[PDB]
């Protein structure tokens, strides 16, 4: 089976279905059915567990985004956050400072490149190799 | 005991006396080791601020957590707090119309990691009754 992506964001609409359908080329994403408590809370925890990256889009303040990022660092997972300047917002300080370059990376974006970015961030250390 | 009050940049703002009464409340059970976080006007190293809340979340014996405002802050710091098993109570004010995060309301095993709505007047009582 191909690669299972975790998309994050706040329970924008439109920026986080083009960010789904765009990790889509790149593998199952787990979350898709949720972007289109007790029970909630287990069906994340399960699908972040599964997943090969989670990918979030930390723009708008979300207690449930924060909780699923901290708890994915505490899983070693391969994280991107994806964090928009434009919105006005200064991103919170843990979710920066957790940074590290490489298993977690938060990078500003503006809404027109979030596809390249993806597309970048996947032939940098891609989950499934190429064809010759 | 070290106790952990955790809350959000915003809401040191919109709930400034609020977060002062939880924290001079707390006092009177342990150290808080947040205490001069709360009392600051909200950053000097985003790096810096995520290891120092980390060492001290490591420290707790307790977390504390004001969870109205939404952040990704406070949602990180309870993710983390979460895969430490600390021992966690959040509160809550549904006065202010929100709908806390099902990933918070959805962490409750309703004996380690506790959620409490509450009303701002009966906050030193909740407190109180928690730690006794
Ligand atoms: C509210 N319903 C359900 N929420 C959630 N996760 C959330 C909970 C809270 C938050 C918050 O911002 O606090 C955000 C999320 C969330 C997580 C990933 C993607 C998205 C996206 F942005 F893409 F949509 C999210 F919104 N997981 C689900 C998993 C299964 C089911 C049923 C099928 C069983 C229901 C749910
Ligand atoms: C922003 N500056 C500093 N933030 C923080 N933690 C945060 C980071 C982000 C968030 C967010 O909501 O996203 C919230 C917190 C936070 C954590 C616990 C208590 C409070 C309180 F509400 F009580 F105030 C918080 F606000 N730790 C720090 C630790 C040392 C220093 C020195 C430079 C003085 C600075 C800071």
């Amino acid at each position: 089976m191909r690669p299972a992506l975790y998309f994050c964001g706040s329970i924008d609409r439109t920026l986080y279905e083009r960010i789904v359908s765009r990790l889509r080329r790149f593998g199952t994403v787990l979350t898709e059915h949720v972007a289109a408590d007790r029970l909630i809370h287990e069906q994340d925890l399960e699908w972040l567990q599964q997943a090969d990256v989670v990918v979030a889009e930390v723009t708008q303040p979300s207690l449930g985004v924060g909780y699923e990022l901290g708890r994915a660092v505490a899983f070693n997972k391969r994280i991107l956050c994806l964090f928009r300047p434009q919105s006005g917002r200064v991103l919170s300080a843990m979710i920066r400072g957790a940074a590290d370059g490489s298993r977690f990376q938060v990078w500003d974006y503006e809404e027109g490149e979030v596809e390249a970015l993806l597309d970048r961030y996947f032939e940098a250390d891609p989950l499934e190799e190429n064809l010759y």
